[PDB]
């Protein structure tokens, strides 16, 4: 009997929790007795549609997260063939965008600062592995418990090749810019200093509480206008270029503000690195 096989018989879907344009991630429970006595777990599949192969990027994702054993990257389960299904532990909390507004009053600097570590140490695991994860925002980052933050979702998740520096990106329409280094707009080339920049909007979000007025696209719309269009990202790009950046968050003291802003640097050279913030945010704890 293999335990990473799921039989889609007793796979009994409860709801959705994320939805993309070709896959959604559903909460299941898989229930062989019948009697809803089973485990819930967290199902990513593609809709009916697929085509310029979302299959073969699921397959290679499933490959990924089954050979990642991190404590801050949300544990592989096995999958479903039917097609194929990837089955992920479930995680109620749900990610900092759900959690963080709900429990300010027991989540201090102290701890987003934690937080901020954990996020940085799985990171700079799949950095290791030669990955850029491409989508590094408070939706993908999971609650496990008060104490314990995990990266949760890898559908954006390249290999770089050995011996290059990046990866570049065809399928961009439905790319996070809010979240992304000028390089990756400009060019949509995906560097690890990529995932940098992606963390520093990450913290931002993090020390705003994910409050939805405070969010990184609710902030640049203001700087740049709201009425756009087809025209926003360059824009966006602009503002960037003349060295506009997202403000202080109420009550982050300045050192703090000073860490983020190293992720920002225009040039991915200049940028700090992963096991740097690791460094800065342990100092603060002392
Ligand atoms: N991380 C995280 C956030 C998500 N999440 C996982 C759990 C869990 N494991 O528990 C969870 N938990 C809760 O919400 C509990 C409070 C109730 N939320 C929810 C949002 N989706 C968005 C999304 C959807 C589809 C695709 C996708 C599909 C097919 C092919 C390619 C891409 C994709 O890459 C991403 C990502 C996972």
């Amino acid at each position: 009997v293999d335990p990473t096989h799921f039989e889609k018989r007793f796979l009994k879907r409860i709801r959705d929790l994320g939805e993309g344009h070709f896959g959604k991630v559903e909460l299941c429970r898989y229930d062989p007795e019948g009697d809803n006595t089973g485990e819930q777990v967290a199902v990513k599949s593609l809709k009916p549609e697929s085509g310029g192969n979302h299959i073969a990027d699921l397959k290679k994702e499933i490959e990924i997260l089954r050979n990642l054993y991190h404590e801050n990257i949300v544990k592989y389960k096995g999958i479903c063939t039917e097609g194929i299904k990837l089955i992920m532990e479930f995680l109620p909390s749900g990610s900092l965008k759900e959690y963080l507004p709900k429990n300010k009053n027991k989540i201090n600097l102290k701890q987003q600062l934690k937080y901020a570590v954990q996020i940085c140490k799985g990171m700079d695991y799949l950095g290791s592995r030669q990955y850029v994860h491409r989508d590094l925002a408070a939706r993908n980052v999971l609650v496990e418990s008060e104490h314990q933050v995990k990266i949760g979702d890898f559908g954006l998740t390249k290999a770089i090749e050995t011996d290059k520096e990046y990866y570049t990106v065809k399928d961009d329409r439905d790319s996070p810019v809010f979240w992304y280094a000028p390089e990756c707009l400009m060019q949509s080339k995906f560097y690890i200093a990529s995932d940098v920049w992606s963390f520093g909007v990450t913290l931002h979000e993090l020390l705003t509480y994910c409050d939805s007025d405070s969010s990184p696209m609710a902030l640049f719309l203001k700087m740049i206008g709201p009425t756009h269009g087809q025209m926003t990202v360059t824009r966006l790009v602009n503002t960037l270029k003349e060295g506009k950046r997202l403000p202080c968050p109420p009550n982050c003291p300045d050192e703090v503000y000073q860490l983020m802003r190293k992720c920002w640097e225009f040039q991915p050279s200049n940028r700090t690195s992963f096991q740097n913030l690791i460094e800065g945010f342990e100092a603060l704890l002392k």
